[PDB]
């Protein structure tokens, strides 16, 4: 049909690769995934059309709200007797005259009550309206308490006054397209019985320019010793050898994998090409017969001669080392047993001090190692551990995954295991836990106890752990896809986190198929995503040209070329009138070329400035600024900003107001990304160079206080000083805990109201100087510094209390090929700085001493 072809073209443009390539993939799992994944799209679409236009309106404009409606003590104290002052705006005439109406209402009021009181205040001179945020496309469409909306709570925290616009509901529903998801055109035995040992024949290898080292693994742990084949000259890469393993065939867990590599010898063993295969396919069948596997190049800094944590599947580039293998073939097709046989074989197969010992064990952090004695101890008490559920990760770690009996008994324990918090459920999804039942339990916990707010807060870690999935079709991907197809706020960053790694051929297939399904079921938003993709395409083209053709020209010549190329209507049409990838609720209209510029600095970053076309853009920001950087990796920055936002949330919900600044930052491709521009912000180096005594003079650090006092005179002085002190202490603790890279006068920034923050997080996990500027702004021996030290200590304790969450986040991000995060050894730095193995008072003294230096 026509709709099908146009949708295919658009999806190909959005994903980067054409849809037709997926069809030419003669892989049963690929086509079965493409087909079976459409049930999730159907569920999501039905949920969208479930309740007339309101359901679609919630799908496109979901409420941006906090997970808990309860306000912290200090946040509630900032209210006028538990009330809030809110300005509601109304556009009246064809001239669009804007009339404001100020109200003082209970913070816990519903948007309906807000609209009612607004109409009351307006008439002193029915439910057919809704509330929009003045300046962006955010809508208060749900019966939430107003204060629970992130915008309202932010206004309450920042002292700013919320400005909302009243909008007829029909005016918004008329802007909602009648979406029509069209179903694609590509839609319409023994068991364990075999008793023996696993053996595999390595036949030969092609495209080799030595021996083959193999092993059987379950996630990261080997189910048996590794096996080296006969050292053969590379001229004739023919082994035809049979490798036998100390593993009974039925003893193989469901997620057993074969990890192989080709090594050379000088004495000096060095890997050449690696590969991993699923012993069981997606249909639970045990692979048999001949199989050709194209290997992958080795990643940098590989400790061993094997890469088990690497992705599974043959290399898409078939012009690579190809190893031929042979698996035993028995009577009939072998399948993994059903859960019923598992339960049958499981059924067939205590002191107070010891209970408190189990509790203390559960209290420990993830990276803390568990001894063999402790493993057998947890296993002997596997039934009592159901009363303390959060010990489930360590219990799983204590299992002998090379014994079908223990695996079946653990399956039984999991089938009825109590649910645990999402923060703890994510730990069971990293590379350590590949078992399908454990991952299903974790996904159930997420589905049951994860707010979409918390989902967006951890969306990147989940999209990453996706790579740890043994098969294309699994419960985790289905959950993520359903949430992305029922919530466009989540779907935006879902699509972008996926597209930002389409360059990686290791997950090109998986993420490509997932993006195909998403774009097929996402709706009209595919058009806006395509416009954003084309804008980023033009930006990448321009910045690539700048870094090579005109790379060694002067600032003004590069600027002249950038102004020339930024016009060329084919480019203006592409970079004008689209949604901000950093925040799709932000419209970006016409470019203010007079305000765009190359940032100098490193790798020629682009500083772009758009006008805000919002009807009431002046009440939020009339100009939106963004830094498009094509050069260095931004994943580290994304993770750091996420962690900083989480730390600020912890501090707020715990009762210490340390205003951080986790500005927007989105990696959109291979080292190509965007950065949010914080208005009215300048670097300390700027403060010193602008306040330099003269053109030829020294740049003392004492002036910063003078600059702040000039920018804040009168009663605003103490407020600015308090803001500076609090934000400074917060960033002190953050940078110490995370081990952020070298700070200096230009890595730090301050705003006109005193807020301090950081930028450009180069390397972490491998001493905040507190230049006498900061100490002078805080006031060494003053009550101000006493309160400062108290703040720092309290924040350090608060973060030590969530060390577990932070370590789990890092262990989940391990999958991403980031430099400063390649092994658990890098994460151990946090276990160090937080003194996990020490006590609370010990860690307090440790941090006191560390900050004394
Ligand atoms: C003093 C005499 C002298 O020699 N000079 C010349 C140099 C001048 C100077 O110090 N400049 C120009 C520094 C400066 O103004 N900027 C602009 C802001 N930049 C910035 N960088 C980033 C960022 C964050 N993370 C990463 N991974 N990369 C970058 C980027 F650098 F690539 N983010 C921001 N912002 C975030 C907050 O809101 C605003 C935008 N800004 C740094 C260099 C002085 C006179």
């Amino acid at each position: 049909n026509r709709e099908e072809k146009i949708l295919n073209r658009e999806i190909g443009f959005a994903i980067g690769m054409p849809v037709c390539e997926f069809d030419m993939v003669k892989d049963p799992e690929v086509q079965d995934f493409r087909r079976n994944i459409l049930n999730v799209c159907k569920e999501a679409v039905d949920l969208r059309d479930l309740n007339s236009p309101h359901s679609r309106a919630m799908y496109v404009y979901p409420p941006n709200v906090e997970s808990s409606p309860e306000l912290p003590k200090h946040i509630y104290n900032k209210l006028d007797k538990g009330q809030i002052i809110v300005v509601i705006w109304v556009i009246v005439s064809p001239n669009n005259d804007k009339q404001k109406y100020t109200l003082k209402i209970n913070h816990d009021c519903v948007p309906e009550q807000v609209i009612a009181e607004a109409i009351r205040k307006k008439t002193r001179s029915q439910g057919k309206y809704i509330l929009k945020v003045c300046g962006c496309d955010e809508y208060f469409l749900e019966k939430y308490p107003l204060s629970q909306y992130k915008y309202i709570r932010s206004c309450i925290m920042l002292g700013r006054m919320p400005n909302l616009m009243l909008m007829a509901k029909e005016s918004l529903y008329s802007q909602l397209p009648m979406d029509c998801f069209t179903m694609p055109s590509y839609s319409r035995k023994s068991l364990w019985v075999i008793n023996s040992a696993l053996r595999i024949k390595i036949l030969c290898a092609t495209y080799v320019n030595i021996y083959v080292r193999t092993g059987i693994y379950h996630g990261g742990e080997p189910l048996c010793d590794n096996v080296n084949t006969q050292r053969v000259p590379c001229s004739n890469p023919r082994w035809n050898e049979w490798l036998n393993y100390d593993i009974y065939i039925p003893d193989l867990p469901r997620a057993a994998r074969l990890c192989l590599s080709i090594c050379s010898v000088k004495e000096e063993h060095c890997p050449l090409a690696w590969g991993n295969i699923n012993l069981f396919d997606y249909t639970d069948t045990l692979v048999s017969g001949k199989m050709a596997l194209n290997l992958w190049p080795v990643p940098h800094g590989l400790e061993d001669l094997l890469n088990p944590i690497g992705v599974t599947g043959s290399n898409p580039n078939k012009e690579t080392p190809c190893l031929e293998l042979e698996f035993d073939w028995f009577s009939s097709v072998v399948k993994f047993p059903d859960m019923s046989v598992i339960e049958e074989h499981a059924n067939w197969s205590l002191r107070e001090n010891d209970k408190e010992q189990l509790k203390a064990i559960s209290t420990r952090d993830p990276l803390s190692e568990i001894t063999e004695q402790e493993k057998d101890f947890l296993w002997s008490h596997r039934h009592y551990c159901v009363t303390i559920p959060e010990i489930l990760p360590k219990l799983l770690l204590s299992v002998k995954w090379n014994s079908r009996d223990e695996v079946a008994q653990m399956y039984c324990l999991v089938k009825d295991w109590p649910p645990i918090k999402p923060e703890q459920a994510m730990e069971l999804l990293d590379c350590n836990y590949p078992d399908p039942m454990v991952r299903g339990f974790a996904v159930r916990c997420l589905e049951k106890y994860l707010t979409d707010d918390k989902l967006s807060q951890y969306l990147i870690q989940l999209v990453q752990v996706l790579k740890y999935e043994q098969y294309l079709d699994n419960l985790l991907v289905r959950f993520l896809l359903k949430k992305a197809l029922t919530n466009q706020r989540i779907g935006h960053f879902f699509f972008w986190h996926l597209k930002s790694e389409m360059h990686n051929k290791t997950v090109s297939q998986r993420f490509g198929l997932l993006l195909e399904s998403y774009c097929r079921a996402c709706g009209m938003y595919l058009k806006h995503l395509n416009r954003q993709v084309e804008a980023m395409e033009k930006l990448i083209n321009l910045t690539d040209i700048l870094k090579q053709e005109k790379k060694d020209e002067t600032q003004k010549v590069q600027m002249k070329f950038l102004v020339e190329q930024m016009r060329r209507p084919d480019f203006m049409d592409a970079l004008q009138g689209f949604l901000s990838p950093l925040n799709p609720a932000h419209q970006l209209g016409n470019l203010r070329l007079e305000e765009c510029r190359i940032m100098s600095s490193a790798k020629r970053p682009l500083w772009l400035n758009w006008e805000n076309p919002d009807i009431m853009s002046e009440l939020l920001f009339q100009n939106n600024e963004i830094i498009f950087k094509n050069g260095d990796d931004l994943r580290q920055d994304m993770l750091t900003l996420q962690i900083i936002r989480i730390m600020e949330n912890i501090w707020q919900n715990q009762g210490l107001d340390l205003r951080m600044l986790p500005y927007g930052c989105l990696s959109i491709g291979d080292c190509v990304g965007l950065i949010e521009v914080v208005r009215n912000s300048h670097t300390i180096m700027q403060i010193q160079c602008k306040g330099g005594l003269k053109g030829a003079l020294q740049f003392n650090s004492h002036t910063l206080h003078q600059w702040l006092k000039d920018k804040n005179k009168g009663e605003i002085y103490d407020a600015a000083i308090d803001l500076f002190t609090r934000s400074c202490a917060g960033y002190c603790v953050a940078t110490f805990i995370l081990g952020i890279g070298d700070r200096h006068n230009s890595n730090i920034m301050v705003k006109d109201d005193g807020q301090l923050f950081h930028i450009d997080f180069g390397h972490f996990l491998d001493p905040f100087v507190l230049t006498q500027d900061f100490l002078i702004v805080i006031s060494t021996k003053t009550r101000e510094f006493e309160r400062f030290q108290e703040m720092c200590y309290k924040a350090y304790l608060a973060i030590r209390q969530h060390a577990n969450l932070f370590i789990n986040l890092f262990s989940m991000m391990l999958g991403s090929g980031m430099p400063e995060l390649q092994s658990f050894d890098d994460i151990a730095y946090i276990r160090k700085t937080l003194a996990l193995d020490k006590t609370e008072q010990e860690a307090l003294e440790y941090f006191m001493k560390q900050m004394n230096d």
